[PDB]
């Protein structure tokens, strides 16, 4: 409950400060060539040649039987594969007409807006069931909003900024009726209707804001800044959206960490950034909040999270590879200050030059338009401090610099997309990881509700862990870790997960700890049973070539990188192989990955283990 937004405005301050009439549009005006010619450089034959393609683009109409059918087999695709196609060629077309400027994209234009506004509804199809009647078909009495809709709007909001003109030319009831249209299907419901489940008004513990909630208060902020010319009105909406998007501010922690990982980030914390950069131009940057360092750590946990080539930190339900929108990243880095984030978008072209978004996302494709010649000039590179300790969502990264990445978490097993997995660590060698997570399977019904934890890659037994006294982690809010620290000048991570272990575990005490020096990984297991009933085994999750030339040295070569680990004498070491079946996993790993299990016949109440891992 920090309220950051309502405590920098209220209502009042709002109507003083809203610049109106769109004087905050950043972009030159459709007739000022020379400027549109200056800002566009190089984007400009590239947008005219995607425009040309889409001179004879049919306009695809979906069918009743499209909506249907995600009520009869739970087929998406049959109704979005037109919805963006078109929203595609839209959102082209408007980038080509800026660029070119002599009228000759403005029919399909007008074409596509004229079509739009005829489509009962621009709610998807697998959303339309939370409208009052349920069904996936749209009704022409009520609309809600959704992501795709909020970004239709958005889209169509800012055709007819940059096109009324030449349209009215040509026949002034389609700018008349894209203005009515953009009323009923965004801006009327966003204001009467309190109970939409993204907006969290009246949001009660348990319940979930996700990205929808900034991503849609995004888009229906623009719909408004371009749209409503009532100032009573517009400084309504605006502050209903500033409370709505508090609670997400207010439910994140304070950390900057995004436990969902990398593929939520750009559109969570990118969107809460692209919230925040419309509504401080629409206020003249007189609301802003990008100069919070909380906002500033959201935008670099991007940057920390990238190991390299492709290769991201992936606690719980997240793929080990990961990426992003640079261009995107530049101006978040940019717009808080973070030369690192700046930097780390210019690394992240890989050497391309940065052209105009293209996609569906109007501000996005706009706000690249700006940005592309500064990135174009950045010098490219990913640094960042050796360690970098997330304290409340307990995610450790420490770094060396010959080529060694640690991550490890502490944590709590009832985390977003939760694995079993306090204590665990991932080890990433000149970015190719070496001791790996597994990462996110395709869904089945298991994957949500009880049995969630008979998946394998949700098991702490499929995590770098220790089953203790055979008995592996438990799913639960109250299993956890206790004492985690990180001595950030010594690379010194420390946890004791005993809590995060069933009564059957019988465990009171066992501290999980990992050193990582100039050279190497210590990892270090020290622990105190109630009562010694079943030998502990020690699991390791790793690919590629797996050798054991002695007791107890284990060799892995993977991706031109090797290893050693050197584990204790007392354990047997055997592989296991697991094939992978499922598509999202071998895209990622290949055809198998092993978990190395290491067993021993001792007992005890009280012991301790060392294991070492370093280039060879
Ligand atoms: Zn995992």
């Amino acid at each position: 409950e920090r309220d950051m937004l309502q405590k920098a405005a209220d209502e009042t301050t709002l109507k003083n400060v809203l610049v109106m009439k769109q004087a905050w549009v950043p972009y030159p005006a459709y007739t000022d060539r020379a400027a549109w010619d200056s800002l566009m450089g190089s984007n400009k034959q590239r947008l005219i040649a995607a425009g040309e393609k889409l001179l004879d683009y049919k306009w695809q109409l979906i069918p009743a039987t499209a909506y249907l059918e995600y009520e009869r087999t739970g087929n998406r695709k049959i109704m979005e594969v037109p919805y963006d196609a078109n929203r595609q060629a839209l959102n082209t077309l408007m980038l080509a007409e800026l660029a070119e400027g002599k009228g000759r994209f403005i029919d399909q234009l007008l074409n596509g807006a004229y079509m739009s506004c005829e489509m009962n509804s621009w709610v998807l199809s697998a959303h339309l069931p939370r409208q009052s009647s349920k069904r996936s078909l749209p009704d022409f009495r009520e609309q809600i909003i959704d992501l795709g809709s909020g970004g239709y709007g958005a889209l169509m909001a800012w055709v007819h900024y940059f096109f009324r003109k030449p349209f009215d030319k040509i026949n002034p009831v389609v700018s008349l009726q894209m203005r009515k249209a953009i009323k009923e299907r965004i801006l009327d419901p966003y204001m009467n209707d309190d109970d939409m489940w993204w907006m969290a008004f009246n949001w009660q513990p348990g319940e979930i804001i996700n990205n929808w909630n900034p991503w849609c208060n995004s888009n229906a902020l623009q719909c408004f800044l371009l749209m409503e010319n009532n100032k009573d009105r517009l400084a309504k909406a605006v502050y209903r959206s500033m409370k709505s998007v508090d609670k997400f501010i207010n439910f994140v922690k304070s950390d900057g960490a995004c436990e969902e990982g990398t593929s939520y980030w750009g559109h969570a914390a990118g969107k809460l950034y692209d919230y925040l950069q419309i509504l401080s131009d629409g206020t003249g940057g007189k609301i802003s909040l990008l100069n919070e360092p909380m906002i500033r750590r959201m935008g670099e946990y991007m940057s920390r999270s990238y190991v390299g080539n492709g290769w991201v930190v992936n606690f719980a339900d997240a793929s080990a590879q990961g990426g992003g929108d640079p261009l995107l990243i530049y101006r978040f880095g940019k717009a808080v200050n973070s030369n690192e984030m700046m930097h780390f978008a210019a690394y992240l072209l890989n050497g391309r030059k940065p052209y105009a978004t293209m996609g569906n996302d109007a501000f996005r494709s706009l706000q690249s338009l700006l940005c592309c010649n500064d990135l174009a000039k950045e010098t490219p590179k990913h640094d960042m401090p050796d360690v970098t300790w997330y304290p409340e969502t307990e995610f450790c990264y420490m770094k060396n610099k010959n080529g060694m990445f640690v991550a490890a978490k502490g944590g709590f097993n009832n985390e977003s997309h939760n694995h079993n997995d306090v204590g665990t660590f991932s080890l990433y060698v000149n970015t190719i990881p070496v001791i790996l997570d597994a990462g996110v399977g395709t869904y089945t019904k298991q994957t949500f509700g009880k049995d969630r934890y008979t998946i394998w890659t949700m098991q702490s037994n499929y995590h770098n862990l220790p089953m203790i006294n055979g008995i592996p982690q438990k799913y639960g809010q109250e299993y956890k870790a206790t004492n985690t620290t990180c001595n950030e000048k010594k690379r010194v991570f420390s946890t004791d997960i005993a809590a995060a272990y069933p009564s059957e575990a019988k465990v009171k005490n066992w501290i999980r700890s990992y050193t990582l020096d100039d050279r190497k990984l210590t990892i270090t297991d020290s622990y105190t049973l109630e009562e010694a009933v079943a030998p502990n085994q020690v699991n390791f999750m790793t690919w590629g070539n797996v050798t054991f030339p002695s007791q107890g040295k284990i060799q892995i070569e993977v991706k031109g990188q090797k290893v050693e680990l050197d584990y204790p004498t007392l354990f047997k070491a055997e592989l296991e192989t697991i094939q992978l079946d499922d598509p999202r996993l071998s895209n990622v790993w290949g055809k198998e990955i092993y978990r190395i299990t290491l067993k021993t016949n001792e007992k005890k109440e009280t012991g301790n283990y060392k294991f070492v891992i370093q280039q060879i």
